[PDB]
């Protein structure tokens, strides 16, 4: 048997640093004989917000709005946005999610962001109790590309942005983990545009050759020591 | 003379805790003179995604599209989409900036997340010179107002979902500090659905009574130290 893949690309322009790194895991996962499938979020022009209009059928209650109430009925009743459920789709199928994206303010591109809010919905990716180590995506695995504007040094805990895997804790653990999801350690490719050509194919490379060895690794201790090193 | 503060509010629906909230803020900075100004994003149906549509008139580069250098020289070039720039307008007047939204994914709702990517531009917030301590927008304050789904105890640092000053590094340190802003302690309504017509109350009544001080408090010494030592 072999393993599904799904890459969530958040990047405007296809000739980017960002696009080749989609590019790189998309003919490495498929040369390994590995089903992949990509979301270019951007191309598909991906709804970010989180509205009413995410839910067809009669709310709950249509008196007072409260989203996550009513998507996580709607989630049940199966009348979620159709957008919203083909996605779903995708992640259910998947056995690892990859997320490619620029850093953006510490975070997810906002159509990235806008994604996490409208899919990974309760009842689908979560429930009360059902999170973090029992989270209903448990047993998937997740996988982080950030590109990043600043150097290695500017992401140290003595660095003016501080240690990179600060801002790594709303995404892996208070996101993925928190859905169930399996942390594998991030790929960070540093100040892409400051680095040279060959600087940037060495990064180029270093995905495709990791993703060689991707379904042998073991996944980060998602905790907050990992992140903060107390 | 006098003060101006901007309330980027980010919630669907009018009687919500944060609908309260962001009401609750105008009336009593209304009461003490000062000039208010809201910018209700789900309302607004406000853009989050950040695309060449930013941009009007003839790219720098329209063969390839990178969306950081397109702004920057957008808006020295005054060619970026007016619902930036009004926003840009609020924001160079405002003397205190607030933000109103409940906490999506230990972050910001991506509506808002959008507002933060696309306004918060390069030559407007920022720029190579400037940035943190010197940051074009410094001198102003900033403060975040969020509602969580969790309750206080789950957001200690031995609790499920970690200190809260944890999610709060990404915005108070990558987004605000970054831009010059001087943040202000945050204020965190605790699971108000969970919380009874009694503790929310308080919660609102706290939020009020605070602001009727705020323009004698001192903004928190936003390093990496304060989010997570001791
Ligand atoms: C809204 C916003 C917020 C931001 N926030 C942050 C932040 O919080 N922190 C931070 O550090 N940075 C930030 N930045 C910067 C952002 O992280 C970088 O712009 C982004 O990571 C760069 O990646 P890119 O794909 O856009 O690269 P590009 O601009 O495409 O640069 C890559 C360069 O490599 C070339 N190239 C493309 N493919 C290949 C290939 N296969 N081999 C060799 N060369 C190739 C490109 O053509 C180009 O010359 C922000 C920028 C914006 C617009
Ligand atoms: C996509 C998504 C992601 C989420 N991620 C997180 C997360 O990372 N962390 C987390 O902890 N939670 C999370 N949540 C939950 C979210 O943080 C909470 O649902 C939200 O903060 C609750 O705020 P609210 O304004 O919607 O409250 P409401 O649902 O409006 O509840 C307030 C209650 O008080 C009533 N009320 C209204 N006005 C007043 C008033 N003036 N005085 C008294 N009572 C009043 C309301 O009608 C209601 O009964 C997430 C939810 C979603 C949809
Ligand atoms: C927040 C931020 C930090 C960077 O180091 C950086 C470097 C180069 C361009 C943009 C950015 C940016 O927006
Ligand atoms: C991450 C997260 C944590 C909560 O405590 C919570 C509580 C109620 C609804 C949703 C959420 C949520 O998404
Ligand atoms: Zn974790
Ligand atoms: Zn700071």
């Amino acid at each position: 048997a072999g393993k599904k893949v799904l890459i969530v690309y958040a990047h405007q322009e296809p000739k980017s640093f960002n696009g080749s790194l989609k590019n790189v895991a998309v003919d490495e996962l498929s040369r390994q004989g590995c089903t992949v499938t990509v979301s270019d979020l951007y191309a598909m022009n991906f709804e970010p917000r989180a509205t009413d209009k995410d839910i067809t059928g009669t709310l709950s209650n249509p008196e007072v709005f409260n989203y996550g109430v009513e998507t996580h009925e709607a989630y049940k009743q199966r009348s979620l946005a159709s957008d919203i459920t083909d996605e779903q789709k995708k992640v259910r199928e998947a056995d690892l999610v990859i997320f490619q994206f620029p850093l953006y303010w510490f975070s997810v591109p906002a159509i990235l962001k806008g994604w996490m809010d409208r899919v990974l919905c309760q009842g689908f990716a979560f429930d009360i109790p059902g999170f973090y180590d029992s989270g209903l995506l448990q047993g998937k695995l997740a996988l982080l590309s950030v590109t990043t504007g600043g150097t290695a040094e500017m992401y140290t805990k003595t660095g003016v942005n501080g240690d990179s895997r600060y801002f790594l804790w709303p995404l892996q653990h208070g996101t993925l983990h928190f859905c169930g999801f399996k942390v594998l350690a991030p790929q960070i490719s540093f100040a892409p545009e400051i680095a040279s050509e060959e600087e940037r194919k060495g990064m180029v490379a270093a995905w495709s050759q990791r993703l060689q060895t991707i379904w042998k690794e073991e996944p980060i201790p998602c905790t907050a020591h990992w992140h903060f090193g107390q």
